């Protein structure tokens, strides 16, 4: 470790790998710093589901993702443990225990708010969808004309998707995926569309999908190296990230204070350019921790000098989740073109259709998918391949829909696994609201609470606010069991649902982008620059300023592109 | 192409071999079906990060999923509340990977494996006592002495290689609490000591534990730090069958397939050593034309290794939490004098240094006095950061059972937030399981597992006898010890384990003197019978009746192998 | 069933259990305030709680 | 077979059953509430002895049946509460309501 760098990047999660691809692509001496360590093998920061054990067994994944997933804010447990032996020791108060929160209201939490420390950050573990955001859903990056808007925003779009290696047609062979896709379609002709989720992956067999992570976005090597001989990048996992000091002016970051955890040695690394994406929570924090905001329980009869709209009008997506089990209907429909003879086991039986008829229902590739099952496979009473792959299928956010849909299968913390229904028939339903963002709904830190790094204790102030943001919220659950209702019956076990808040974890705006700080309420400008400072940037969800359906990293990672653009414009790379 | 070693398995077995054999020149080739998983240290303990020494209780889900179950039965549950739309099952047909030879009454449900680099070592508890002769394979027939001092060498070098300690614990309050009482109570009946554990301790809130890496860095050789030793190791590698000669005296090739680009490729190699586990070994020897394949027909006995797959062993495992005594409590803070109200201007705790009357050192009260004054509004006596317990009694003739009473993280562990974390001890006694004929592991000759490899299925009960009674009795000994710390737990109530999840197995390719006499398949260098250059290493190997943790026993064992291997091959000029 | 239908219990303490997946539209708690027929008199930790 | 040990409680005078002058049952009448621990020494050691004495003798007959794991129940689930009334010779030494008679 040199104590000088030209850029300092806080975190190596995908928001933080956009920056370490722009930057050190472009020349800069470049540092980043991660709390957490190396995870995923050779491939630094990369995709933990991408091993062949996870991908014959996607059900574990979901341990994994637990695992790596610390909450936020616990509330002070109550609990009543009445059954106790007369002998144990036993509380007579619910006291505070096991690192939980006593500043917190468990009425007004975000109970589901998590976050992981790993190199690579939640994108070791992540889903991948990665639609672009519509108009309503978007900030503006330029004001009074909406055409230039566009235009910025697709150039973006268009480089992140290129980092993220997003695509619509890796999915495109699985018949459990095209049944389910097409079947929408038909019911909804007219009034709505469907389409495959963009998903940032890359399919290497009919049986393996490399999903994307940071890693695809950037690599994580130390540079110089073969390579990349005149490029310079050092990563340093377990360094916890504690404060940026600001000069008495505020209009400049002087050095990032850094703990390095294996050691226990604390040091001072200085940057012309500081940048922090350390997530949506984290941000905050360490921003907080330096002076930025308020530290403390709110108080309105003292604003704060520096930054005053800093964790609040924080949203959080409302999140409906079931799972469905395939109508009879659907199931005979894939074998529609199949004549058959005899009984399944029978020296006589016989699947056969015909190849390229006319009155065909499927292409001839899925008719032989099923009719060599079929045949291959007389002991099993279904039509679908054994190793067809899961489906993928969204109706975006639109006006009269104002939520993210995902009909699919993947693993998350919340997921669900069972053995008696097959899992070919299962698809799990995830809507995803916006929230309208409002003052009061804060992400605080504790004066005096600490967390496991000693930093002030995050806590939050939540409620979904109670006109728009609740009734579309409850007009989206109504959507799920309608739409999902033309598929099959609802799962039993996997009823609908609301999420615990904050489980999705896809918090916005705790450090809001806007065009003036004072008019737009907010904390970066559209460069993600720091109001005042001419050398902190931050990205992340935390910029988002808007009520979003969608998900997230895509538009994050698109502000950060444009972050970027901005600091090569105006800072100059040391001579190498 | 060809190498003087071929390893299959980068568990701490494997890496056993590797070491010894690496390190005295041999060139070495090492595969794993599974992929580099726990950073940058090839192999090591994912516990070993910061979050996790901070957030054990999370490090239970990094284990659940890893492990892949073995033999899941054909599934019976009624689900009788689909919609009518939904599409309904008329039978209780094969899916979900569920395997339709096993007989869900005869199994070993809660068997599992893990298919990554450093195999099950990336998640261990890292527990390695020694086996007493009651529980240990005889190394020398007739001379007690003499297999006693080559046990005590070949464990020393095991624990050497495992950096396996006694002390990295005692500073613990509530280790001490727990291990000090049960010494008081058994009144010379019992010894306790700490849980011998693979691992290293960095700081007060630190321990590295121990795992493959620990044994052998898997680091592809010559590098800078070894310019001299040959060694490379290839990862998502799935070993298929060894070829054997007509004369069955030697393996001639080790067949693969590459998972990563699909191909398949054979490796040519002076001497193969077989380290996949106790299940996969077996599978891969199966699949290789030992024993037998399919369902067992004793009226076709195989030919070759007929004792394979049979003999099997796996422990009972009965399990609680307690939650720590309002006496044991009260005795932490013993030596202290209290005035006033916690939280109050008058309140006050002092203890007077180095009197000889205290019950305590003064490490002790010092922790204990400055956790009470700094937080006032903390109950208990305890502070916050005190490792955990790590207290065990070995197992003894009056007592055959392995005993561990402890915190630390297994796949079945508990997790709640409602009792404060300090008060509670995990316990976990271990039982003996007799070797019998009828307790098998076979492989299907029609249904395959993931890896297109024949399907591995159990017929299991526990023996009716001793390993019956001692069992039952062992259950009884925990309720009776665990008493004597405080209550069980609530959801913690003392319990048998789903049979196998404690992944004890052994016996599977047992070790003994004579193939026929002893009905077994490797010898005391851990040499196939028959076969000049096959090696197997591992817990399939011990062939007794054991309660403690086989590891260190079966590292042991793969010592003396290597030591037969180095006075028979010779290295090729490097 | 029998024995449970005709046992009330006698002192139930204030519920304090957290229901946080209620939807947004639903009338929501600020606090945990007397109801169901609890008794606000009563230390959940100090009760005989089966009685009935 | 279902296995349920029985212990006996020290009376104490800190256990209390009393009534809310506020609070209303679902009959109009004062609210009962309790004041109730297992008085710590004899009470405490014997409950659990009592414990170890089930689960050691019930072993002799057979294990466990899983979901009937060894426990304590709810406290007052049993339904024997004594002494809210209590017999003795001297309502003043022996700290009580009735004589031998059951007579206030
Ligand atoms: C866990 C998870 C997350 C998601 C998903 C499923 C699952 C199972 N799915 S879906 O199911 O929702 O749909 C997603 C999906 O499909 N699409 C999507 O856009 N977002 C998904 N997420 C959310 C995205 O993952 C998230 O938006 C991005 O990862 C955010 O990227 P970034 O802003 O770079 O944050 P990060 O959390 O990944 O990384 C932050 C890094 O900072 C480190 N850190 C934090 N504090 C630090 C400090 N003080 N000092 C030093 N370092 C310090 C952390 O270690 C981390 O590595
Ligand atoms: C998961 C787990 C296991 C343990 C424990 C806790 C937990 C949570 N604890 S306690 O709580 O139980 O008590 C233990 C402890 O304290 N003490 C102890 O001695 N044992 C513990 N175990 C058991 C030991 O881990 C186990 O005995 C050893 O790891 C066995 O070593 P080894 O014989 O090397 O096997 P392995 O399973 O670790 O490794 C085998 C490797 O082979 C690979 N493989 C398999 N098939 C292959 C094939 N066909 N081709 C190529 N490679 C192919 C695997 O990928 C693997 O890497
Ligand atoms: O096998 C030869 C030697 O190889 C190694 O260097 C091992 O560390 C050592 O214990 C062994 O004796
Ligand atoms: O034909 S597929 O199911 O093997
Ligand atoms: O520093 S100013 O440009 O906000
Ligand atoms: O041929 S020898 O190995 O018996
Ligand atoms: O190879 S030996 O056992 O004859």
């Amino acid at each position: 470790m040199d104590i000088k760098y030209d850029v300092v990047i806080v975190g190596s999660g995908p928001i933080g790998c956009t920056y370490a691809r722009e930057l050190v692509g472009a020349g800069y001496k470049v540092a980043m710093f991660d709390i957490g360590e190396i995870d995923s093998g050779l491939k630094i920061g990369a995709h933990k589901k991408n091993t062949v054990e996870y991908q014959k067994n996607i059900d574990k994944f979901v341990n994994v993702i637990q695992g790596q997933l610390m909450s936020v804010s616990v509330p002070v447990n109550t609990l009543v443990v009445d059954t106790l032996s007369p002998t144990s020791w036993q509380a007579s108060t619910f006291f505070v225990r096991n690192g939980s929160n006593p500043e917190q209201d468990p009425l007004r939490n975000l109970s589901g708010q998590a976050v992981t420390r790993v190199v690579g950050g939640m994108s070791t573990a992540w889903t991948c969808a990665t639609p672009r955001f519509d108009r309503e859903q978007r900030p503006l990056l330029v004001k009074d004309d909406a055409d230039a808007d566009d235009a910025e925003w697709d150039r973006l779009y268009t480089k992140a998707e290129s980092y993220f290696q997003t695509g619509t047609d890796q999915f495109k062979e699985s018949i459990r995926h095209n049944l389910v896709l097409n079947k929408l379609t038909e019911e909804y002709k007219g009034q709505r569309d469907f389409q495959q989720i963009p998903l940032a992956a890359t399919r290497r067999s009919p049986t393996f999908v490399e999903w994307s992570s940071a890693n695809t976005v950037f690599d994580l090597q130390n540079r110089p190296n073969t390579d990349a001989p005149e490029e310079r990048f050092n990563l340093f996992p377990a360094v916890a990230c504690e404060r940026v000091v600001r000069n008495a002016l505020n209009s400049e970051i002087e050095s990032l204070h850094i703990h390095d955890l294996i050691s226990g040695d604390r040091f001072e690394i200085k940057a012309d350019v500081y940048v922090l994406t350390a997530g949506a929570v984290h941000n905050t924090q360490l921003l907080v921790n330096s002076g930025f905001g308020q530290l403390g329980r709110p108080n309105p009869a003292n604003p704060p000098e520096l930054l005053p709209s800093l964790g609040s009008y924080i949203t959080e997506q409302s999140l409906v989740f079931c799972q469905t089990v395939m109508s009879t209907e659907l199931i005979d429909s894939v074998k529609s073109d199949m004549t058959i003879r005899g009984t399944p086991g029978e020296l006589t039986y016989s699947v056969t259709y015909t190849p390229g008829a006319s009155t065909n229902k499927h292409p001839d590739w899925w008719n032989e998918k099923v009719k060599n099952h079929m045949m291959q496979h007389q002991e099993d009473p279904l039509p679908i391949p054994f190793e067809d792959p899961e489906p993928q299928v969204t109706t975006l956010f639109q006006p009269s829909h104002p939520w993210h849909t995902q009909i699919h299968r993947d693993a998350f913390s919340y997921g669900a696994v069972q053995q008696s229904i097959d899992s070919r028939l299962i698809v799990d339903w995830r809507f995803f609201g916006r929230t309208e963002p409002k003052e009061e709904n804060k992400l605080w830190f504790s004066d005096k609470i600490t967390d496991a790094y000693n930093m002030p204790q995050p806590t939050f102030d939540f409620r979904f606010p109670a006109g728009r943001t609740s009734k579309e919220a409850e007009d989206m659950m109504t959507d799920m069991c309608v739409m999902s209702a033309k598929i099959g019956g609802f799962l039993p076990g996997s009823l609908p649902q609301f999420m615990e808040p904050g489980l999705v974890l896809h918090l916005g705006g705790t450090h809001r982008m806007g065009f003036d700080e004072k008019e737009d309420n907010c904390c970066v400008n559209t460069d993600s620059r720091v109001f005042g400072f001419k050398n902190l940037f931050l990205g992340g969800c935390g910029n988002i300023p808007t009520a979003y359906g969608a998900n997230p990293t895509l538009t994050a990672m698109s502000l950060a592109i444009k972050s970027c653009e901005y600091i090569k414009q105006n800072f100059t790379p040391s001579p190498f």
